[PDB]
């Protein structure tokens, strides 16, 4: 019962009940020209400030997350590579607050990567806040896959042409790299943007999850998690476990 373990069993209960989007950041495999452009080919280190920042805090964070008891064999690549999606994820996030001028701070989000049996990696995003309606759902994808597409082509550390690296934005945006959680429905029918309630969805599914330390990465497993008040970021996986615990 460490105050880091109850500290974030507190926030999040505070936040069971808020409303909040669920967006999924991710990626596919792409060959352009006999080019392969694969999950983990977008490891230039961009030297914007603020990616630099975010990027630094990405490694803080697994480091203080990760449990030496244990040992780790994740891919020196993978984790670089998780890190560099990190700092791209939020800077879109925080773009888009940027062009509704919303305040970070009256903002509640949570990111968490993880490694899916099928589709590998990706990044998952709850957020919402008073300044954020349901309806606004679809705008918010589509802005997000704006500058999702745009950092995804500058950060790529493949060789592209200038034709080819157009082709690339677009597959980005046209196959939807950020998906909007909708309730389900058919193909011919109007979809409609599927809110979460944050602290109970963190509590009772994310923190869940079991941690990948291998490579290849355990199917269905989390890299690294982080939210809005710095609250889940350094937990061990079994800190996270006692979490959900207590929330109950
Ligand atoms: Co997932």
């Amino acid at each position: 019962y460490s105050d880091e373990v109850l500290g974030a069993t507190n926030w999040l209960k505070e936040k069971s009940n808020q409303e909040v989007f669920s967006f999924v950041f991710k990626n596919e495999n792409v060959q352009l020209n006999g080019k392969d452009i694969g999950w983990n080919s977008y490891k230039k280190e961009l030297q914007e400030d603020e990616l630099k920042s975010l990027q630094r805090g990405a490694e803080t964070t697994w480091d203080q997350s990760e449990d030496m008891e244990w040992e780790t064999t994740v891919d020196e690549m993978t984790k670089k590579q998780v890190f560099i999606f990190d700092s791209l994820v939020k800077k879109c996030l925080f773009e888009v607050l940027n062009t509704k001028n919303i305040f970070p701070g009256d903002v509640n989000w949570f990111v968490q990567h993880e490694w899916g049996k099928d589709q590998g990696w990706h990044c998952h995003v709850l957020i919402g806040g008073k300044d954020f309606s349901q309806a606004q759902g679809k705008w918010w994808r589509r802005q997000l896959n704006v500058y999702w597409s745009r950092w995804l082509v500058t950060a790529c550390n493949v060789q592209l042409t200038p034709a080819e690296r157009i082709k690339l934005r677009e597959i980005a945006e046209d196959n939807e790299w950020v998906t909007l959680l909708t309730y389900k429905h058919k193909q011919t029918k109007k979809d409609y943007t599927k809110c979460v309630l944050f602290g109970n969805m963190i509590a009772y599914y994310f923190l869940t999850k079991k941690k990948i330390s291998t490579s290849p990465p355990r199917d269905g497993g989390y890299f690294l998690s982080s939210d809005s008040g710095w609250k889940t970021n350094f937990l061990k996986e079994g800190e996270r476990h006692l979490v959900s615990k207590l929330y109950t």
